[PDB]
């Protein structure tokens, strides 16, 4: 129960609730740290899945109209303040952090639950390095325009949003924006793919597949989901197999 844990900081009064970085004092693992969030399913869905790229559930709870969820810690920070850091990623840079995801929304979707965010802010790094899904149900430049105005809905929308991330990655910003709620809105629905020179073809050819309006024909959306997409030759050099064992080493060790 709650005061098992001293609270060490303030992590997010992010959402629905706060989340807290805690330590542990009584009982078996004592004074590892972790993170701890707490709401006046969310739960439903971590509690599931176990998946090397989706947040590990430790312990789940309730008390006075207050349900405490107990995850790993992640020393590793958000992805994109190394975006924040590193200007843009090189495409091999991006082209690792991106696969990880694939195979955790691939997960995802063969259980039925789809992302729909996808932001560049929820998600995480581990200690070593590595990807981890984090934050389910704020920040629009993201997400499908089949939600935008409300469609829709099915695993499309996670893979637009997987473009704008990559997009994200390789350019220092979101495929559409400008200084409003309203015109970025508008000029997702209106989605005139600009293109940078620079990217090799492949990443170009990627992202006007992930990024197409219609989401039927967005490659990835096929019965083969994050097949169709690992497939696509801009993840030529990927070894699968390796990634999902965490064996393959992360540009970045924070």
């Amino acid at each position: 129960r709650p005061e098992c844990f001293e609270l060490l900081r303030v992590l997010g009064k992010g959402g629905y609730g706060k989340v807290f970085q805690v330590r542990k004092v009584t009982g078996a693992n004592t004074g590892k740290i972790f993170a701890m969030k707490v709401l006046k399913a969310e739960r439903n869905i971590l509690e599931e899945v176990k998946h090397p790229f989706i947040v590990d559930l430790i312990y789940a709870f309730q008390t006075g109209g207050k349900l405490y969820l107990i995850l790993e810690y992640l020393s590793g920070g958000e992805l994109f303040m190394q975006l924040e850091r590193e200007g843009i990623f090189m495409e091999d840079t991006a082209c690792f952090y991106l696969a990880e995801i694939s195979m955790a929304l691939g997960h995802l979707h063969q259980k039925g639950i789809i992302y729909r965010d996808l932001k560049p802010e929820n998600i995480m790094l581990n200690h070593q390095g590595h990807v981890k899904l984090t934050d389910f149900g704020g920040t629009i430049e993201y997400m499908a325009p089949e939600i935008l105005m409300r469609s829709g809905h099915n695993r499309a929308v996670d893979w637009w949003s997987l473009g704008a991330l990559m997009y994200d990655m390789l350019t220092g910003a979101p495929p559409f924006t400008g200084e409003n709620r309203k015109k970025t809105i508008d000029k997702i629905l209106k989605c005139k793919l600009n293109l940078p020179p620079y990217l090799t073809q492949e990443a170009r050819d990627l992202l006007k597949k992930l990024l197409k309006r219609n989401a039927a024909s967005r490659l990835g959306a096929g019965p083969g989901d994050a097949g169709e997409v690992q497939a696509h030759p801009f993840f030529r050099h990927i070894n699968w197999e390796e990634l999902l064992a965490r064996k393959v080493e992360p540009p970045f060790k924070p």
